[PDB]
């Protein structure tokens, strides 16, 4: 038996009223069929931003659907490219991002996540350290589920105000964002009013697949400040017409769920393998970080003597426990990754707690 | 009313087979949660090529799946730009596959369609007229319809025998093969046995979504050969991992749908919708274009000592029938386009009657 809590994708099953979803698919195909492209993009557009609470996104109603995140990251690229722009990126973060920029030709170079863990140091540091006309951040990030959400309004604040004071293009990718929703002390904010009120360039980029176990049959959004938004616009219809409307109509039906229910059905999943992993390895070689932001992967830290990142994946596959090893999120220099693994936590709960049973055997050698 | 004949998607409905894969989304669904993603590759991957009778395909096994036609286009776009290579691009094609690749600064330059209608001439002319390393073709071409199948196996052997000889990468969209299926004299050879066998460099874009009406949740196929595969699997990764198993699932029921008619569900809503356009249309300013393959897209020439495609896209929104002027498919100089206007037709029949009838009618005010 095979354990795979690798990539992140969601591998669990649906809820109950999630497999009501399930069973009006064929009218949920009908339905598309019947109806306008337009409707469908504008029932999944609001109730996307309206359980997310970012309503500034629907007065402007300005933002665009895609397959997935990494087909608007690649639009972004496409702009990124034609007004000359290099990216300082965050490091760590999960390496496609940076591959994908990369295979596009855009110079990349990193800034590590600590620049954001003071509020009152964010700007000096970005000052001293951003020397290129972007910056993309991932927040909450992939893999250390940091946010500057911590900060309440005021870290994004910072961020926005150097980007602004400096002239440079903000990149933020979202797609973790449903992980703070309903949160006490964490949940995020009109992210398009401050980025609208500040007038700095932006593209903005949201996600579904990542939240919800819609199997990738998943749609991205991205949004563009008022400056550059006809480019971007022409940029994005040359890659796709439509998303399916089909497609559409059934992530509708989630996120409609979903507010009812207050992303319990989510969150539950995640929070009894989170809480396995904790358990289950406390104490033992990989040590724990604690997210700030409750997201569907796990970090820790490598806690040996002798053993790497790297002895610990080859350990585990080969008693069938599948783990990403650190070298895939420190992209820029992958060997301080040597320190780090990263597990999935969007999966079945049993086959999860089986995996860490697993897990601990072969660590406890 | 409005009349949407301007895009090529799909939009005629269900057929009674199909209403039958609609039913049984929920069953679809379960299968591929609970199965592996490889299963649901491969089980597609098996159903495409068999359909389209490309079986060095599948034993090469090297194919590579993504959300659509235009993605796969993007990974190769990644590998011309990494290259440094210019392209040498059909002319007419429509105008997003030139859009998609210039917005990532691919250099283009036409080649146009009738240097491939004389199959003892395509050697020299293309000798003379492909001054790029790489060539890209789109065959059967959007919007003519016209195919190098009209001279069987030849026209491609040509072609492939000026890029292996010239050290040309050879590029190919088969988006509309699906409609040479089953034809006694056009259907497709295997194509990958000949770009195999030859040794030329080259990437194979295959598509799902105009040959269904899967409502644009479909699934792309890009193949390259051994010399740049590798290259090409790391670029196409960094785009995605994988493409929805339940997406794969539901576009495998299709092509097995459509290998049990022999693509009559498609096949002959294309061919109503045809003839009632040629028929309403003869002898009007709009005159016929025959293709040589029976795509989903009609094209005709503007025959006017005045109006322009411009004219008569104008003429027929204002009563609600939107039609493609041709400048969209003559992407290197849009004028040569206002000569032509392209009509999608895979759409309801009953739709399509009406949309035929306005158009007639407006026509024949001018
Ligand atoms: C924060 C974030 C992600 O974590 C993420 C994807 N996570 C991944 C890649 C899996 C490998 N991806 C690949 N080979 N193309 C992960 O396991 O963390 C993406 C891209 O989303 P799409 O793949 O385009 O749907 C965007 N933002
Ligand atoms: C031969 C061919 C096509 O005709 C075609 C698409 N036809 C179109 C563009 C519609 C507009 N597309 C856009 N704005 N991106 C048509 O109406 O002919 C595509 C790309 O397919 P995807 O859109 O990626 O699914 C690839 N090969």
């Amino acid at each position: 038996m095979k354990y795979n809590l690798a990539d992140a994708h969601t591998h669990q099953r649906q809820s109950a009223s999630q497999q009501s979803i399930v069973s009006r698919l064929p009218q949920l195909w009908y339905e598309a069929e019947e109806g306008l492209q337009a409707t469908y993009e504008k029932r999944f557009t609001e109730a996307f931003f309206q359980l997310h609470r970012q309503p500034t996104a629907l007065v402007k109603n300005k933002t665009m659907l895609s397959y997935a995140a990494s087909i608007s990251t690649m639009v972004a690229g496409m702009f990124l490219k034609k007004e000359r722009l290099a990216v300082t990126l965050i490091e760590p973060c999960f390496d496609n991002l940076y591959d994908v920029l990369a295979n596009m030709d855009v110079p990349l170079y990193p800034i590590d996540e600590s620049v954001f863990y003071d509020v009152d140091r964010i700007y000096p540091e970005l000052e001293r350290r951003v020397r290129t006309d972007a910056l993309f951040l991932v927040d909450p990030n992939n893999p250390t589920g940091f946010s500057l959400l911590r900060h309440g309004r005021k870290g994004f604040e910072e961020v926005v105000r150097f980007c602004k004071d400096h002239d440079k293009l903000l990149l933020i990718d979202f797609c973790f964002a449903s992980f703070t929703l309903f949160e006490p002390e964490l949940a995020r904010f009109d992210m398009y009013e401050l980025l609208e009120n500040s007038g700095v360039r932006y593209l903005a980029i949201e996600d579904t697949g990542k939240t919800w176990p819609v199997q990738d049959a998943k749609c991205a959004l991205i949004t563009a400040s008022d400056d550059i938004w006809e480019t971007v616009y022409n940029l994005h219809t040359s890659v796709l017409l439509n998303v399916s409307p089909f497609v559409l109509n059934m992530l509708t039906q989630y996120v409609r769920d979903s507010a009812a229910d207050r992303l319990a059905s989510v969150r539950e999943v995640l929070t009894r393998n989170r809480e396995c992993a904790r358990k289950t390895l406390d104490g033992s070689i990989l040590e724990y970080q604690e997210p700030v932001v409750k997201v569907s992967v796990a970090w820790f830290r490598v806690d040996h003597p002798e053993l790497t990142a790297t002895d610990v994946h080859r350990l585990l596959s080969a008693d069938g426990v599948y783990v990403l090893p650190g070298r895939y999120f420190y992209w820029s220099e992958p060997s301080k990754g040597d320190a780090y693994v990263r597990m999935a936590l969007a999966r079945e709960p049993e086959m999860f707690a089986d995996a860490m049973a697993l897990t601990r055997q072969v660590l406890d050698r």
